[PDB]
């Protein structure tokens, strides 16, 4: 099979054509300035052959037509007919809640995706401009919609429920949903491999550390617990998010600062995290340097961040009654041996130990734990497009 | 010296006259339905004598007057007159960052307590009513105040700091405070003893499960982290407290129902917890009964509670890098073998096992963990009163 993973944008359209027989990215491209002028489409064939074309792209519908022209090119393409694409994937975050499985996008899925709109204080809704374009260009083609919150639908009631009046979950659907589902599920499957055992007999703690970070407890290959909840705000302190602070602080600030419902929300999701603590930046590579340069704020901010992730490794250690391995992925988890150490140091009491040398290695699936460590600690890079591809396949297959 | 410890609530008043000389508790009482119907005071003497008086108690002032009477009863009492009460130790949950240590009562302390009301709406207000009633019945008696936040004052910056705009820390003093200190500290000392090791060489997980629940990670007899934060709402789910939910739920709920900051606050501190889930009550005993009799809401309520305390045990295990013991105390943790069984089940992976039989034992300091368990699990009754008593004596004695 061959899957085309799409990713709609404001005025762009990223794509990948993956051959699922070897999970090889045959081609990779990106459309830009869609609707705007000076439109361009850039493609890169696996065998080192980039192609650029300056054709105006009025609508993503047209842009998608060019993506096909690029794949079909015999000199810079990788497929003769458009009929070689038997599946298309699209990742969805908000509007995805309440979906236990990846839908095969039919007439009843737009509404479903259009329902979780206002529902939950979610910013940028599902950019459908790039999804509806498939129904046109290639109708007789399977289109799967991957949900970043579906992976956590296996969580038990005593976990996704809040100790709040039951009518809230019943009247507004207030429950813990979780995110980074595709990333968490991908590395999970990977970890099980490196453990040399069936995913069914493995207890893994997956750590997605990026601008928005999230931890998940993976038992027998299913999400049983996750750090985020109703919204991505719950959980670890991250780039600009506050995380799980004292709920009472929310209304407190609103009164002491004469704020609005929207002002407090912005401050927790945009003006907080390491950005608000360091007062310097939300980007970690920057905070890391500032820190080593003697910057108190930055340093403090990094201590909070690592500390919270550490606390979570422990919290999920209980939730899973013993953890076989811990996985670190995403931007921070993959390139920062610095923060990985801050996090993993001082956990030998719970079976965690890391080989400072293997830890230095960057970008590579490696087991940075010591050989005597009771718990393995893997560093697995997340391949999103490939994850969306595996999913679309699983659906189209079954 | 004989100290009188007060623990006032919105309609109750737990008192206890302790004789600091030999440190023996003379009498223990409890006033209920203060301000409501069928007000009632109860007292138990050191020899088992129980008194009960059914009289109207409109204000705490009245209740306290009746306490003096109950304490000076001819046969069921312990003192001949109010004068034998040398000092009064009062409990106060929040003192602000302006008062993080026990101190003699004066207009300054009173001001601070009155201002921290918004930081402890369920407690400070009622605690103040006690200090007040106390100033009206025994104006000539010294009063020392002990704060629930003192014990956690040793938490490191990377723990009491929230990941919010730093100026909010300097501007409104927002940081984690923690509560139930007096309790956490006591049972911690006891855990060291049961371990037969010097406090400075221990790592304990103290769990105070009661109307209000909180867990603390004590390292070397020092509070390093606690479940509650700025106010007593953060942390575990409670009788009527939601605990640490998703902050983003506050603005959402507020807009979805045009709730006001005052309202949403009331919903989080009074309508949530196991009360909100079960839709039945905040009493863990009633919930325990209802659950077993087929009540799902109550069933789920206790499930959610036991699960939350479980995770913290796991959380603070990473904080202490291997805990030496997990200590259970307070209303629930002391008496509910039931709830404890829910919490401790399925933790052998992190080295925790319990002897289901020893776990049935009532209120007694007993180690309910298997002899081979890598982690001890003591069931230690709390003694907030002797603690406050000692504090009171110290402050007053030392001028
Ligand atoms: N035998 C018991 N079984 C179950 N829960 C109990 C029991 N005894 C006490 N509790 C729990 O403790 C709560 C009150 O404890 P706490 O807050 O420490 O106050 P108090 O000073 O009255 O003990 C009760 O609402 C809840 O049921
Ligand atoms: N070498 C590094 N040192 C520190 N932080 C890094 C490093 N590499 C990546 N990061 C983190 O990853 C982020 C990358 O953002 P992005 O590519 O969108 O991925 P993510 O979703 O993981 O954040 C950077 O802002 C930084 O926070």
């Amino acid at each position: 099979m061959k899957v085309l993973v799409i990713n709609a944008g404001s005025s762009s359209l990223k794509y990948q054509l993956i051959d699922m027989t070897n999970e090889s990215a045959l081609a990779v491209g990106l459309c830009e300035r869609i609707g705007i002028d000076n439109s361009i489409i850039t493609q890169k064939k696996f065998d080192g052959k980039k192609l650029e074309k300056l054709t105006d792209l009025p609508t993503h519908k047209d842009a998608l037509e060019e993506v096909v022209k690029a794949l079909t090119d015999d000199e810079f393409g990788v497929i003769k007919d458009m009929g070689e694409i038997n599946a298309v994937g699209h990742r969805v975050v908000h509007g995805g809640e309440k979906f236990t499985t990846s839908a095969l996008y039919d007439e009843g899925v737009e509404k479903a995706i259009k329902d979780c709109f206002e529902l939950a204080p979610l910013h940028n809704p599902p950019n459908m401009m790039g999804i509806s374009a498939c129904a046109e260009i290639m109708p007789g083609t399977p289109m799967v919609i991957v949900f970043d919150t579906a992976f956590h639908q296996t969580m038990p009631p005593y976990a996704y429920m809040y100790a709040l009046p039951y009518d809230l979950y019943e009247k507004h659907g207030v429950r813990k949903y979780g995110f980074h589902g595709t990333s968490h599920k991908y590395v999970a499957e990977r970890a099980a491999l490196m453990l040399g055992k069936p995913a069914e007999e493995t207890k893994i703690i997956t750590c997605h550390l990026g601008n928005g970070s999230s931890i998940t407890a993976v038992e027998g290959g299913k999400s049983v617990e996750t750090s985020m909840g109703f919204t991505p705000l719950e959980g670890l302190a991250m780039g600009t998010r506050c995380g799980s602070i004292d709920p009472a602080i929310v209304p407190f600030l609103m009164e002491k600062e004469g704020l609005t419902t929207r002002e407090i929300d912005t401050l927790m999701n945009k003006k907080s995290g390491v950005l608000g603590v360091s007062g310097l930046s939300n980007d970690f590579r920057d905070l890391d340097e500032a820190a080593s340069k003697g910057n108190r704020k930055a340093e403090l901010a990094l201590e909070i961040f690592a500390y919270k992730v550490k606390k979570f490794i422990g919290e999920y250690s209980a939730v899973l009654n013993g953890a076989d391995a811990v996985v670190f992925t995403a931007g921070i988890g993959e390139n920062s041996a610095s923060i990985r150490k801050r996090i993993l140091t001082g956990l030998d009491g719970i079976g965690i130990k890391i080989d400072d040398e293997k830890n230095k290695i960057r970008g590579q699936e490696i087991d940075i734990s010591t050989p005597d460590a009771k718990v393995r600690v893997f560093v697995i890079p997340t391949n999103e497009e490939l994850a969306i591809a595996r999913e679309t396949k699983e659906i189209v297959e079954t």
